């Protein structure tokens, strides 16, 4: 049963990671930096607020979202290197402010709630085994590019 | 485990969420929500991919009939909302280079996800397990009622009953 809680956490982490490409696309075109320290710190404060409210350990949640932030930057920088080595993506980027950013904000709430269901299981002996099974079951469905699959590991590296 | 259903719900919801940028693009460009030749092409492709993946072609086709119905339901609900006030602020994501590639990837993920759900299609407790996954997911993501209603449409022929 708790397998589904891990499964949902994996799915929502992948979903948030998929928005890294349109972020990177928008920054690539507009020449804005991948690093945005005041926006990251604002996300981590909001995470601590929502965590405490939903009865989640804030340290657990801050760390998990450290990894969400780190996985996102990892994928964005890999896309920049690919685009430097060849060419940027054809077509305009979705508007960061009105299209992409609202989808990222919705996922903060979703991930907090998903994490609250996983949090009781976090110390269980079979947590890592069941998580790795959920991760492999997801990857064989969606079959994303290797750079995205790579950052998914970072995103989920402190669940257990 | 019930992870097969859980993954199916998540991907169906992911595909349904792309109906907003489809609707937004069509609202600016005044293109009709219904696109018979594009739909029929999609369902033809779904039947051919299902065979490759060992899924019953009619089961996959019906499931994608429901994905289309759910998308159009949501898009019409967004149009009704935008008519009452105004459309969205901000430009629409490009349908051809931004939204449709995401939709196309989900075709293969959904077909593979459906293949894992197939052995449960006639299981006596399939409907309640599905309904449980849907409710679990809705309480996580908290989309508007139009989208949540359309997600029910999208998953309405997963179980035989």
């Amino acid at each position: 049963g708790d397998d589904t809680a891990l499964t949902n956490l994996v799915a929502l982490a992948s979903q948030r990671l998929a928005l890294a490409e349109p972020v990177a696309h928008w920054k690539w075109i507009n020449r804005k930096p991948i690093s945005d320290p005041p926006r990251e710190a604002a996300l981590l404060t909001d995470v601590e607020k929502r965590a405490t409210a939903n009865g989640v350990d804030p340290a657990y949640a801050r760390t998990f979202f450290d990894d969400q932030i780190a996985a996102s930057k990892q994928l964005q920088n890999a896309l920049f290197a690919t685009w430097r080595a060849t060419h940027g993506p054809e077509g305009p980027a979705p508007d960061l402010a009105t299209s992409t950013r609202p989808q990222l904000d919705r996922l903060t709430q979703s991930l907090i709630a998903a994490l609250a269901r996983v949090a009781p299981l976090r110390d269980a002996p079979d947590c890592p085994s069941r998580l790795a099974r959920s991760i492999a079951n997801w990857k064989t469905l969606t079959r994303y590019d290797s750079a995205q699959k790579d950052a998914l590991g970072t995103a989920l590296s402190h669940v257990c």
